[PDB]
């Protein structure tokens, strides 16, 4: 499901993307 999907990547993007210091590679 595309709308489900995108509004969980958009809570997961927000903290990736004001910091950089979490990155699980």
């Amino acid at each position: 499901s595309k709308c489900r999907q995108w509004q969980s990547k958009i809570r997961r993007t927000n903290p990736i993307f004001c910091i950089r210091r979490a990155s699980p590679t």
